[PDB]
């Protein structure tokens, strides 16, 4: 499957793509404002994620640091990123269908649109100014708006037992972005697409 990752932000982002235990394609790349990076994701990939990282520094060997979404200091991500990270999540060719969503469960750093480039389903978007409106206690000093589980580490926010409800914090993410997961047990906003669809992830789709 092809994913075109487009940076429409006015600032540079370092895109990342991983399935948690391995990189997807090269795993990461710098995208200056307006740049597009096309990756190939193997059919059948389950639990893949794409995210943006901000304010990165990398040396000649691809080792460094990012203020949001750092994946163990690598330019080329092999693992998931450090919150806060708005996430494009996908599972491909699962009994003939693809499943996509946007999640704020690990916080939000950059606005995103995640849409198919092929026929048969709608896209999802979370483009509200969550960082600007972020509740004081969730603001991340390095940038972004943390989820409550990251900040407070309680069974209720992290849904540790699988018995949690919405919270004042999850409702904030849900109010600004109804089409994104706001907590682990949120009413799913997953979209079913035809198996083997192709996609585009756009950072800052509106600004």
């Amino acid at each position: 499957a092809t994913f075109e990752i487009v940076n429409r932000c006015s600032y540079t982002v370092w895109a990342a793509a991983s399935k948690g235990d391995a990189a997807l394609d090269a795993g990461g790349r710098q995208l200056n404002s307006g740049e597009s990076w096309t990756i190939n994701v193997e059919p059948g990939t389950k639990g893949g994620k794409i995210w943006a990282r901000t304010d990165c520094y990398f040396d000649d060997s691809g080792s460094g640091i990012c203020k949001t979404g750092d994946c163990g200091g690598l330019l080329r991500c092999k693992r998931f990123g450090r919150p806060p990270t708005t996430l494009a999540e996908f599972s491909l060719n699962q009994y003939g269908k693809d499943y996509i969503d946007i999640s704020n469960i690990k916080g939000f750093n950059v606005p995103m649109d995640f849409s198919p480039t092929t026929r048969g389903c709608r896209g999802v978007r979370c483009a509200a100014d969550i960082v600007g409106q972020c509740p004081a206690k969730l603001k991340a000093p390095g940038g972004g708006c943390n989820d409550a589980c990251t900040v407070f580490q309680t069974s209720e926010y992290c849904c540790t037992t699988g018995k949690c409800g919405p919270t004042e914090y999850s409702r904030f993410f849900k109010r600004l972005c109804p089409d994104a997961f706001s907590y682990v047990l949120d009413k799913p906003t997953t979209v079913t697409c035809p198996g083997s669809s192709n996609y585009r992830v756009t950072f800052c789709p509106t600004a």
